[PDB]
């Protein structure tokens, strides 16, 4: 399934899940059951080419893609808190305002009366590029078909290593 | 579903998949939707406390767990090789050779021919333990039901903070 | 201690990465049952921070909103990050060989150019801390080193280190 | 580059530290179109990790199994996380106090038992490289550089650091 970011940015759960399955395909290389690991290859490849899948809707347009014509997709996101110091009672109060504003789902109401308890949110959004990796999961599966179970393990890794995290602060 | 590590431990699928559900349930205090966040935090704390698994298959026996009393379990494995300097020409006539034995499924064999690649290979043991998470996902689920919700998003936090990545070189 | 450069040649804060050093050797040894060796660290990472004889803005990273009003993100390191394609291995190491003359001859945008008819592409991930807000954390850390509230401290510390964020783009000089 | 110790006394390798770090730099120089400072920073992580003034048997984590037959784990640094359990504030402020003053006091043991009471658990990070295998990866990737084979090189430096690990166990001093 899909989830959005604080902005409401679709975060694609195909390429997470994809991600997930190149993973664990180059773990069952290593493993001796390299028949599983190119059934993993292969749902991977076929959860990122899916045509079905409306793929700009994942972009990240501000983001300079390594390879010229790729873009970056948002596959996760997650939250990272920093406190600054704040008299328990002052703060106390100010995260029984924040509360309440989660509990109305207001967002930017949530964020302002976060930021009154000295508590400031940074998004951290992992990105891949998706046709760099749709290339690495292609490539990879040829090594194997070629028997080359060890240098198909390499392209995998590359795929993961792809992966950025993009952290900003919240703006809404 | 349950993978296995390279000496054939079972690794959890259902917690794993509640670690997901925790960080997804924090994320969704933040993002202003409280009922989701709960239902989350609430699918974890089945997963977790599920009399139909046995909790003992996934134990890392050798490894003391914070909470006396307590034990740390397998949620996740994947691997990472480190490769020193051969010859081009004698290292791919070992990889070839580890090739041929992944696709045997002989493991040890695979670990011997990549070890005369001049390749070693390390395990990284994903682990929580497992009564303090359970007791972290519960206490959110109560905070959650006073409508502390920040103060739930620090538990649900720590619970993440607890997972260990257990680095072990593979001995078969 | 000392400054380095990025790959586009912005200023990297040397004192600023000690001072991230100091302070998590600083928490450390809260819990080791040496707050005197704690106190000195982030004394230390506080000064190191609040050297008002050093030009901040040389390591500010202007397209980068900080999260408090006011603040910016400084650089303290740089690091890369390779992702090869699959390349017929002649072609690559022919290829690589051209990326090493150019390295040879200080040559960034050469070697970025190189390494990409090798299928390498070049990525730059820069750590960065948010300054005033560091500098915050670890002040009201020395008051609480001060006052006798050493768990707290660590709180604070734990929290400047948490701030640390890393910015992986992808190599563009021109 | 001074050594420290872990929760348990145990020596830490500052030395060990520095070549970590000096690697990660030199790698980034190849990069930069600065190979002749990437070889003085490898260089300087080569004298570092072969000093044979040094002690290295101080540093060795005994019960961890090295990849390579005959190396040995090494500590190069230590840090803390902490878990807290939710505790009605009174109390655990109560019990914070008390572990207050057994940092102060200089007391590690009773600083986990007081830590305890106020429902946090201490995990005690330590950061290992192999050391005999990462020798090798420096000294090999320095004559990389000095054939000119400085992508190669950065291969070797990268894998160098990729074998650095970290053992997170629970403390546990009596």
């Amino acid at each position: 399934t899909d989830n959005v970011t604080l902005n409401n940015d679709k975060i694609s759960g195909q390429a997470w899940q994809a991600m997930r399955d190149i993973g664990m395909s180059r773990f069952e290389l290593f493993n001796g059951r390299t028949q599983k690991a190119e059934q993993l290859a292969a749902q991977a490849e076929k959860l990122l080419n899916d045509d079905s899948t409306d793929w700009n809707l994942y972009v990240k347009s501000d983001k300079k893609a390594p390879v010229e014509g790729d873009h970056y997709i948002r596959i996760n996101s997650s939250i990272t808190v920093a406190e600054d110091y704040l008299p328990a009672g002052q703060k106390n109060d100010a995260i029984n305002k924040a509360n309440q504003k989660m509990k109305e789902g207001d967002k930017k109401g949530t964020i302002e009366a976060l930021k009154l308890a000295g508590v400031s949110v940074i998004e951290n959004q992992e990105l891949i590029p998706l046709q760099q990796t749709r290339k690495d999961v292609t490539t990879a599966l040829s090594l194997m078909n070629e028997g080359k179970y060890y240098q198909a393990g390499l392209l995998l890794k590359s795929a993961q290593d792809g992966i950025v995290v993009d952290s900003q602060s919240v703006q809404l």
